[PDB]
């Protein structure tokens, strides 16, 4: 079982990638036990990044670790192809792409052709990044099998039979769940792990839940699962993608800069209110020894 | 943890409840180790039954077992109240209701009032039957807490965190998943069991999966899960509610009559083609000694 | 072109149909220029009614007028058949049915078979009552052509091209939009009229909008359309099916009793708040000489 | 009332904007009676275009006409700001943005701030481009009023009351419908016109339907509307965004090149199949003297 972090992209106030803050974040994540870093995903604002910014994120994180899955997708296939080819110089786990977003009513033929083109040029294993609520399209287990060239899939959806279908129809595929419910997906249900949004700011929890689950300490893991869930709930008050910056700095102790508008940073009063909502949770996790004070 | 069967309602050719076939079905499921029978649920065509017929279903199954949850809901609250009160003289597990179906844009106030009304008159513990896809409404963990009188919930939805939420916010509530993925909901994930529609025609498979999972035999349980999912898949070819009758006759060896139109029965040709699709699953299940030839 | 009123069903405090209030209501609507009365529709709480209650509505309104479309649908096809046959003794415009509701993933074949079965037994022209938000299913122009036997369709959907499609694919079909926008649907855009929710409580407004629209007095018609839309939005604050009762009493001056729970009646405070939100609209309609002081 | 064409972006075989083909297309659209050209819209593959390409599109079309609405939106608000400011030296109708796409559960506050930031920097009127099925978010009349700085709205949605709401709550706002039903939106129902995808390839049909509708020749208008609808239906066979290129070349007589993958071009077989679908429509339009042979 593996935990994969869809890593946040920190931006400066000039709205450029803060390479040094991203280096520090990646270091802390690997040191806290995260298995792999997924770069240019939804949580890292991948669609908000130009192709060159996506590449910059790869380089920054690669200085720290090879354990990278490099998201390269977009609405210009030639750009996605170019990023796939540029990745040949990086000894990483894989590249990935979401399905073409925005456009409604795209044919399965065209969607399949998009992914097969990336497979044909990829110097690395190719991962499906399946996120129907964001992209408007579902590349399900059957379509993945038609595509035939994925080494793995990240199924960002709460429909757990949907995720298990990839394993059933593609037995050699690595299958990761993007469900908020780590306890039921990380271990012991036929999947290879979880892509965990909350691991950016509380990697100790996600990793500890993983261990507890494999040791059969379900009651103990559920308690942390619930704390994790209460943080997620709180992150939605002002917007999860923006709140992830405030929460990471609060729980981990280092700044991550700003998101990219229109993912607007929380202002000082919203940050204050959000910290107030999660301060009791942090005290509990300290009392439990998952976080050092 | 438990397996609850949303039990099929057998109808005769002239569209009457076939009480003797219902009793045979109920006995078989109890004999094979189903824990409770959920009567007048979706799989039993509850919404197609008059309140008179819902009570007759209760009376038929009660001649077999008192391990009954009695679904009484509908769009005439007085009829639901009457069914609840009439259940007084049955030593059963509880009553249940789905949310008011059909009408869109019902206020939360009215939804809460409907359910509190049933609690006030019920002589038994009351179960929430949550099925957003069929009813158009979600009675989520927060709304259930506001209602405040549910002994348990059956959450018929693939969203596994949605189901867990009930336990986090209502720690004394019994929480059952209606997910197709037995292996992640029947044990060791914080839940009390699974309401399994496939358990009508393959109770042995669902009961055995519950055991293998408790015993941590995930590989062996996974193999049965996939076979169960293949049958499920096959049932969608002509319609699951209709097909569940053909499948139960095929896998369990007794006739369950007809569904109620507009849930039309499969014709002779459709039956033959469906059997064709699952005869190899049957054969595999025999070799595994899950079923007898 | 025609205005069709989906007529309210008044109930007594004992939750039985109030025949005398229904007769009074139907009389007023005909007197005010409504062309036809659609009985046991959504606004009449058709799905909350037993087969015998649906028949009682037909009978009460038929004492007043034969300009009736009689909705008979349900999840027990024998009951629908029985109602269709019982309508023979009533010289009305036609019978109608919505698609089978609640049950998801019903096959097109079964949906077609339901409607063709009703056509086979109907002594009258058969109308499609298409309401996909309420039923979960869409019987679109193509499926309607396949069914082959509809004299007309009431398409309750805001998607105006979807409604015109019925005319394009079935040139002999009478086609009525259920859209809130009377101006663009009631006349001069290809359709035969509008099934108008608001017509229960402001029949004068919908008739006058039709006349002005036919006269091409668009500015005048829009002013009324906007006052009508404001009443619609007020009706949704507490639930439009419940507010329809208060609004009919307020604007038409007679009582329509109660809805049937779980369509709960507005409580005293809600009634007061709803009146406050429309009492200026009333004043303006009086000033404009659409309503009587 | 006005017709606005969301103009196609022609690309070369090597995926570069083909400026000369764009100019030829814009010239023909203006010549055939189209009032305004909307550049970098959905039909023009705006989200597939870099900010540099969005500007190049403006520059090409501006050599032909200054009746341009310049779509500038994106997920890097600095790029949108830059494009807005660069537009100062062009005497155009306005700029436009869709809502921030892809990311789900964006707060209203952040959506409002996005649009207000554009208004604060815009040297021109600002248009709301409302396209909820593509963007995942609806900026409805009420939020539009709260944003408070739009000169006009393009409501790409078939819900016609939704579109009218903008005019009701914002009387000075220009309100265009993107619905497929020209005859009910272009004239005489309260709106200022229609943004018509089909106007790229059959501008003659779009302009004549408007003329007929204004003249109140509804039967003649409706007959063209149906022909238009049959082409749109044929364009869905292989994908509308791709089929618009083939249809423009077929009906208008000049090459528009290729779309940008993953909006893949129709291959030679698909083009022939689609032409066979519409050649009867073309001959009919020649017979009606809408098109010259």
């Amino acid at each position: 079982p593996e935990i994969i972090t869809p890593i946040i992209t920190p931006f400066t106030k000039d709205n450029r990638i803060d390479k040094e803050k991203l280096k520090i974040h990646a270091e802390n994540l690997i040191r806290k036990g995260i298995d792999k870093l997924f770069v240019n995903g939804t949580t890292g604002l991948g669609p908000s990044l130009s192709p060159e910014e996506k590449l910059e994120n790869l380089k920054a994180v690669y200085d720290v670790t090879n354990k990278i899955i490099f998201q390269v997708g977009g609405l210009n296939l030639d750009d996605a192809i170019r990023l796939a080819k540029l990745s040949k110089d990086f000894d990483i786990v894989g590249i990935a792409s979401y399905a073409p977003y925005y456009y409604p009513r795209m044919s399965e033929k065209h969607l399949v052709k998009y992914f097969k083109t990336l497979c044909e040029v990829s110097p690395h294993p190719v991962y499906l990044y399946n996120y129907p609520t964001a992209t408007g399209k579902d590349i399900d287990a059957k379509v993945a099998k038609e595509i035939g060239c994925f080494t793995g899939v990240k199924d960002v959806i709460e429909n757990i039979i949907h995720t298990l279908d990839y394993k059933r129809l593609n037995p050699n595929m690595l299958v990761y769940s993007g469900s908020q419910m780590l306890i039921a997906t990380v271990a012991s249900t036929g999947l290879d792990g979880n892509v965990a949004l909350g691991s950016n700011y509380l990697p100790e929890v996600t990793v500890t839940i993983k261990k507890l689950a494999m040791e059969r300490k379900i009651d103990e893991a559920l308690k942390l699962q619930f704390l994790h869930d209460e943080v997620i709930e709180a992150s939605r008050i002002f917007g999860s993608l923006s709140s992830n910056y405030v929460l990471t700095k609060y729980f981990q102790g280092y700044d991550l800069g700003y998101p990219r508008p229109p993912i607007f940073p929380l202002d000082d009063e919203e940050e204050r209110q959000l910290i107030k909502k999660v301060e009791g949770i942090r005290a509990k996790l300290v009392e439990l020894k998952i976080l050092k004070e």
